[PDB]
């Protein structure tokens, strides 16, 4: 999941969370 907004990790592309724009690093 994204720690910044809670999105499912499957929503990360291109180095970012595609919901809130968080960096890849914030995915846990």
């Amino acid at each position: 999941y994204c720690s910044d907004c809670g999105a499912d990790a499957s929503q990360v592309r291109g180095g970012y969370c595609t919901n809130c724009g968080a960096s890849a690093d914030r995915i846990r």
